[PDB]
């Protein structure tokens, strides 16, 4: 749908920005206006969360113990489970995504860096595979940006 490849854009375009720091120019495409304000979004509020919440973050990627590509294998396990437990909202659709990048930023400084196509397309199967209804009764990426209003 258009759900997943709109998701998948911006969720792999945050990834890459946060791993590398460089911004990407290409067209969003379709929902251009829309998608660049979500990776926006993600920009303000995914660095005040990997901020406010850096002792989490930094306990959970010692966790993880990522050393290679069958490392980020198994940490697939461990998202779905944390982010299925409970009820989602957007404050933990931003935690899933900004850990995303906390953990692509890792990728980059182990020069793993093939790895994080990989996992923002994980984080992506998570999100809308399995919270679909979720993120269509609440308007999508339309929402999302309301929500926030950077
Ligand atoms: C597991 C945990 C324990 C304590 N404090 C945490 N943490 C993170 C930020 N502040 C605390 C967290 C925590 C750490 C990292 C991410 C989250 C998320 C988002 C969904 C899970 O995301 C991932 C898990 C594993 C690997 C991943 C790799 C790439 C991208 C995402 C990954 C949550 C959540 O869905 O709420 N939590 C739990 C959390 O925030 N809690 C805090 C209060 N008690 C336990 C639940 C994560
Ligand atoms: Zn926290
Ligand atoms: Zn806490």
């Amino acid at each position: 749908s258009e759900l997943y490849r709109q998701s998948l854009e911006i969720i792999s375009r945050y990834l890459r920005e946060q791993a590398t720091g460089a911004k990407d120019t290409k067209p969003m495409g379709r929902s251009g206006a829309t998608s660049r304000k979500a990776l926006e979004t993600l920009r303000r509020v995914g660095d005040g969360v990997q901020r406010n919440h850096e002792t989490a973050f930094q306990g959970m990627l010692r966790k993880l113990d990522i050393k290679n590509e069958d490392d980020v294998k198994s940490l697939s396990r461990v998202m779905i489970h944390v982010f299925s437990d409970g009820v989602t909202n957007w404050g933990r659709i931003v935690t899933l995504i900004s850990f995303g990048a906390f953990v692509a930023k890792h990728l980059k400084t182990i020069n793993q860096e093939s790895c994080i196509e990989p996992l923002a397309e994980s984080i992506t199967d998570v999100l809308v595979r399995t919270k679909r209804d979720w993120l269509v009764k609440q308007r999508g990426w339309d929402g999302f940006v309301e929500f926030f209003h950077v």
